[PDB]
């Protein structure tokens, strides 16, 4: 039982009408390949709720371009759940490295033929890739590729504290975070899906930059949240302590406090970082293309669909896929923004406050 302090996100959330034919699909899709999955793994991916993850993000688009969003939700929690901290200890890292890096190939080059030493990731992985090149511009393909080695690269330093199991410092988190939890490797399908390349000059721009790793920060830290109970869930099975890769612990490790308080400054800090957003977003839009509008629309559904999705994906409450209703979370909505609107006193993540 985890109970979510009052989240403050007065953002719009809605779903979209086609889940179930897209939950259909992407099964079939992913059943295509040599993934060889057993009943209880198609199980755990039918609790993943991709349809409803990506279509919370994008609820009123074309039904037939969203899968290759969803199919994309699908490889990766599978790669996730089999690949990302598994496998013989001896040699962890280099087998990561070596497999990430086929990954980010074929995204560029769909007919590497980076083989297969029992490989399985690299033909659905090669599948999208080409689907997407239907659709995308090569700007557009460039930034599928170059998401996935930021979220790649976090994942080597994610490993690194995992194999130590330390407790990254809070500074370091706050900027990491949005790449472990793959932001832009996830967000980078939409404007695809949406058929019109946003323009580099302004993607880059900060006051857009400072947009993206708000929302793709917030996003992750609520997932820290919604899937904090999945964690204490997983540390009471094999009786050890709780990872210290979640916001929760990091700040209870940083300010030697109890878990209702470390959630209750978890929940503070996101409320900021959501708080901000908006206002940034309202200075932003004046100005924005309009694939950069779409864009910004989908990073507003995201926050209030995430969490949404979180709080009720047997995902996070049915983790190992035999236990309904094991884990329960609970969360509250706060109505009224957060009184402090400065900069919090984490310099890796300031300047979004410019
Ligand atoms: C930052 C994003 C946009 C939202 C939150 C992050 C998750 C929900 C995105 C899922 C989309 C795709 C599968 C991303 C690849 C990485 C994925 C495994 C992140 C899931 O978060 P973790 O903390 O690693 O795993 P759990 O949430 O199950 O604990
Ligand atoms: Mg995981
Ligand atoms: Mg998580």
């Amino acid at each position: 039982s985890v109970e979510i302090p009052p989240r403050y996100c007065p953002l719009p959330t809605a779903r979209h009408p086609d889940e179930t034919v897209l939950a259909r699909r992407t099964a079939d899709w992913i059943d295509g390949f040599d993934l060889e999955l057993t009943p209880q793994q198609r199980a755990r991916m039918r609790g993943n709720d991709c349809p409803g993850f990506y279509g919370r993000i994008m609820p009123h688009s074309p039904t037939d371009r969203l899968q290759l969003a969803v199919d994309w939700c699908t490889v990766m929690f599978h790669f996730d759940d089999v690949h990302c901290d598994e496998g013989p200890a001896t040699g962890r890292a280099a087998r990561f490295a070596d497999l990430a890096t086929r990954i980010v190939r074929v995204l560029e080059a769909p007919d590497a033929r980076l083989e297969g030493p029992g490989d399985t990731m690299l033909a659905p992985v090669r599948d999208l890739a080409l689907r997407a090149r239907r659709w995308a511009t090569p700007a557009q393909m460039r930034r599928c590729a170059e998401a996935h080695r930021a979220w790649f690269l976090a994942v080597a330093w994610e490993l690194g504290h995992r194999a130590a199991r330390s407790t990254p410092a809070l500074n370091d988190y706050a900027h990491m975070r949005q790449h472990t939890a793959a932001g832009a490797a996830t967000l980078a399908w939409a404007e695809i899906v949406d058929g019109a390349e946003i323009p580099d000059r302004e993607l880059s721009s900060p006051e857009v930059r400072a947009l993206t790793e708000l929302a793709f920060t917030t996003a992750a830290f609520d997932d820290d949240l919604f899937s904090y109970g999945k964690e204490l869930w997983v540390a009471r099975a094999e009786g050890t302590a709780p990872s210290g890769l979640g916001l929760v612990e990091i700040l209870r490790r940083e300010n030697r406090c109890g878990r209702p308080e470390a959630l209750r400054a978890a929940v503070c800090l996101c409320n900021r970082l959501t708080h901000r957003f908006i206002a940034l977003r309202e200075r932003v839009l004046p100005d924005a293309s309009a694939p950069l509008r779409a864009y910004l629309d989908h990073l507003c559904h995201l926050l209030p669909g995430n969490l949404e999705w979180g709080l009720t994906a047997d995902r996070y409450r049915n983790p190992d896929g035999r236990t309904p209703g094991a884990v329960t979370t609970t969360a509250s909505r706060d109505t009224d923004p957060p009184a402090d609107t400065s900069p919090p006193a984490i310099p890796s993540i300031a300047w979004w406050w410019d």
